[PDB]
């Protein structure tokens, strides 16, 4: 039920340090090529008082290229879909929790996202908007208690050079019984391609490919 | 006069655990100078709650803490304007709860606007299986960092079979006006659910807290 | 087994960021009043290139005043004694692992201590010796898998004010079957009372008292 | 060039796990430019080892990593004078291991002095019950901070009955002379025990590592 070219629609409602906001996005991707892009609009809470990069890994592992020799948990879960929950622990104490419920209508994936971040220090790179980009990363995926887990430890490049680390822990839950994968990896690369001064409009790109490590 | 011997509480929580939304409203009373409060809580949406009610109860205000004259009281100084706080609660099995409270004052009644979001509680864990009994008493340590008051507490839920399930709280407190800042100190806490109905649609909750400076006694 | 006045002898061997050192100590204390004091000398690896305070909580919960209300896992364990293992995680990523095997010879406890600290940054408060003292602390003890655990989240105060946080996780192991206590707390207060310029001589004091949290009606209301 | 296509390794490790000391010595050989190495290891004291041998094996040299010309090689620039590293290893049930290695070069032989200290491994956990199978392949990220090189790796042990036991590595790498610092990059690893006797008094250990810089925008898969 996956076509070479899929559409994406999403809404995110959330809060950082107790300030609410809301973002909507339309996008396109090629699930068997592991590539997606999307345009995102802030609809409430603008101009955002925090670094936009903390949102972008939240904005669907169906858009990862899986080799034949690895079980693809995500494409197997449609038409019914799947959801995920995630905690993002930054190295200065900032914590974000996020959830995404992913459903499918026709050729369009539809995401409902909730995001809540707390304890970002006022003088930190997130609240001062001093991030540049996420570095390329490698996610580890493994089964525990009948569902799929993913961990990624990565970092944001910063305006003066330097790196601000963050650790992701994700739980993926298919809405039907699916084949379960063995331990594997997905390399990711996400960038903001364009944006306006206050990030009211963002064009965002991601590329992901599954592997098995040093062969 | 601002902070009276007896005060009222009004609150609404909205939140989600593992992506399941719910909402709760509360009405209560307390004694700010005695460090004691109680409240009755009603699930308004998302009931019956499919998780342990105990992960909510420390989210349901440090103005209700007995401060000796030895220690600057950040929280009573902050009224009438009020203060807000943010907290992350890290459970030893990977369950993470983020919460925020904005606390204002209308006459003799505190009003809380609470948001709660928990993720990654495992289906077979004591939270989703409702195997918790109560929070142990705890000691919070409060200290200033970069102009605001921080509080940390490492504590544990007692569980049904005997056993303890640990959690780390990290709270940032932000007064809404400039107040005098306290030196490093502690608050001892003790929170209990004194009654509840079977599915916890109605909960009666009590807390007791006193600040101190540690040893000597 | 446990006299009102007891003595202490210790030897610690360790490394910080891969640089080795060794310290010997003698002392005295009162296990029932929760007080002790010891004199410490650097034998090897001096002058110490790191903040001495990272060592001092490693230099025995037998020196803690327990009420009869709370089962005393530690006083129960002698003559045989007990051991403990500890990891201390500082907020900037420096980690110290320590072990202590505690035996008893006459009225003198003997400690065999090992200490290993890694990843302290060059310009942090440990390597640059900007620490002042440990704050008073509260360690929570609880049973798991038939042994006693204790966790403490505390902090060192810094030179120009401010605090440097550290989490301790300790495992206590009696060398014999003892009765295990319920969940409880030990308050602590550790202080360096005197030292010379580079801490090759240090006099250290500790006071420690067990309790069970905020009471419904506290006893401290007129005899 | 001080780095040759074939080079030998000599090492001694002394350490302890939950207070029980041991020592291992090893001899090996590896090809730094192909990123491969093998070694034979012998328990010299403290055997038979009461813990899973796997906790030791990532401690038994990033000079044996295949670096492309595209990425600065911090480790091969550091010789002959060499470099040292410190590491904490944080297992998901509370077990923690701190380790250090001081690496020098003698002729064309690498010499390691290793210190290992692990604490708080539960008695019924997979390490003390020896229920581990192997480390999964891993990816290390490397970045500069405070003018030295850091490496982090989050990985897991595979366990006998199925399932995985996670561990987080944090390493500091310090050249002994001034070298040029790399940009953010990665090393994929793969470590396996090729053979061992029943109590692991003798082990043959192999490792493969290659450096890279992440998912390419297009990549050299053009044909």
């Amino acid at each position: 039920v996956i076509k070479p070219d899929m559409k994406i629609k999403l809404r995110m409602e959330g809060a950082v340090n107790g300030h609410p906001f809301a973002i909507e996005g339309v996008g396109l991707g090629k699930p068997f090529e592991g590539k997606q892009s999307m345009d995102l609009k802030v609809k409430e809470g603008g101009p955002l008082p925090f670094a936009y990069d903390i949102l972008t890994t939240v904005f669907n592992r169906v858009f990862a290229k899986y080799p034949e020799n690895i079980v693809d948990y995500f494409k197997q879960s449609f038409p019914e879909g799947y959801s995920w929950e995630r905690s993002m622990n930054y190295e200065d104490g900032g914590i974000c929790n996020a959830t995404n419920d992913i459903t499918l209508d026709g050729d369009c994936y539809i995401y409902e996202i909730r995001f809540d971040g707390v304890n970002f220090p006022a003088n930190g790179p997130v609240m001062q908007k001093r991030t540049v980009k996420w570095e390329p990363s490698t996610e580890k995926l493994y089964v525990r208690d009948g569902v799929l887990k993913g961990d990624v430890n990565t970092a944001l490049s910063l305006e003066g050079g330097g790196h601000y680390r963050c650790d992701f822990k994700t739980t993926y839950k298919a809405k039907k019984v699916v084949q379960l994968p063995d331990y594997h990896f997905v390399d990711h690369h996400i960038e903001i391609k364009s944006h306006d001064k206050d990030y009211s409009n963002v064009n965002l790109h991601e590329h992901a490919e599954a592997h098995s490590g040093l062969p």
